[PDB]
């Protein structure tokens, strides 16, 4: 098969989803210095990695100090499981914007749309959106716990004397791989990498994981390794979605596609709404790209998918977790909802 490179074979389990709803639960909240419902609004955009035997999903959470996309305060929540469906959630948020170090990067905006992977050592490495209402910002946090978290800017605050700190940046997939059943980070020809990015998708190198360098072509400007195109569901946006996967046969990068309505946009999906891909690069050149669907393998179905917080819909993919020997894929539904799919589909490692 020309797509068996491919993580597909999803499903989600029959009557489950949504998994993560909103609730009224407070919080005392160091920016506001108020007691806040952190989670009133929508909770969507989800993380998820492995720690302590459970799977864990730090979903982006919304609080309804505002109405329309954007204009509220994002927190992550905190959701452990045993078998990737039902999950318990703690009632205090687990990372979110404070009186520290990256007040004002993060402040009123909050911290978004989560990727975690983990090191070989154990480290988790949290990639996040800083929105202070006036830019967003890619930035780095770290942790062994998943609770004592050390946030460490953002991730291109240094490259190139500082070129890009004040661009647009977020939606980072670092790449990793599985030895035997453990999904660590991993290097490319010795660096740390990752693919980025929501209007392409570019990608950045690094030595230490907190501070990256994003890959330029011959003007120094940030190097396209794919874009939207036309006539295909991802035509407006191709924005990376979980951590890579590094495999035998190539990179595997999930990502989410928005479709541009009308005839340069593909009309077998709805207008504007997200649907999710894959890409395959090569090993050794990971610029290379060797691969890429001609449809999504997820697209809005359920009606809490078609329509939400995001009107056209999404199913926004951002987690992915390998656990009692299945894949457990976690995504955003139309900016309101957490929901889950499996695939018991091997890749060659
Ligand atoms: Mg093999």
């Amino acid at each position: 098969s020309e797509t068996a490179w491919c993580l597909d074979g999803f499903e989600r389990p029959t009557g489950v989803n949504p998994v993560i709803k909103p609730l009224p639960t407070k919080f005392y909240c160091p920016m506001r210095e108020d007691s806040v419902a952190w989670e009133e609004s929508d909770t969507f955009n989800p993380a998820a990695t492995i720690y302590d035997g459970k799977i864990v999903v730090m979903y982006r959470a919304e609080d309804n100090s505002a109405q329309g996309i954007g204009s509220r305060t994002s927190r992550l929540g905190y959701a452990t499981s045993t078998d990737g469906i039902h999950f318990e959630r703690d009632t205090k948020p687990a990372f979110y914007p404070a009186k520290d170090n990256q007040a004002e990067n993060e402040c009123p905006g909050g911290t978004e749309d989560p990727r975690i992977a983990m090191t070989e050592d154990g480290t988790y490495v949290l990639l996040y959106t800083q929105w202070n209402r006036k830019v967003p910002r890619l930035a780095v946090a770290t942790s062994k716990d998943l609770k004592h978290w050390t946030k460490f800017g953002p991730a291109f605050e240094k490259a190139y004397n500082g070129k890009f700190k004040d661009e647009a940046t977020k939606s980072a997939s670092l790449v990793t791989t599985l030895k035997g059943d453990k999904q660590v980070i991993a290097k490319v020809n010795g660096k740390y990498f990752m693919y980025w990015g929501e209007k392409n998708v570019y990608a950045a190198t690094s030595d230490n994981l907190i501070d990256w360098d994003p890959l330029l072509d011959e003007n120094g400007e940030l190097l396209k390794l794919f874009s939207p195109r036309s006539g295909y569901f991802d035509s407006q946006l191709t924005e990376c979605g979980p951590p890579a996967i590094l495999t035998k046969d190539g990179i595997v990068l999930l990502y989410n596609g928005k479709n541009e309505p009308g005839e340069k946009g593909d009309t077998a999906y709805p207008a504007n709404s997200y649907c999710a891909g894959q890409a395959l690069f090569d090993v050794n050149n990971p610029t290379k790209l060797i691969g890429r669907l001609d449809k999504p393998f997820l697209q809005p179905t359920d009606d809490f998918e078609k329509s939400g917080q995001y009107p056209a819909g999404t199913v926004f993919v951002e987690g992915l977790v390998y656990y009692r020997n299945k894949w457990y894929l976690y995504y955003g539904c139309a900016d309101s909802f957490v929901a889950v799919a499996v695939s018991d589909k091997q890749l060659n490692f």
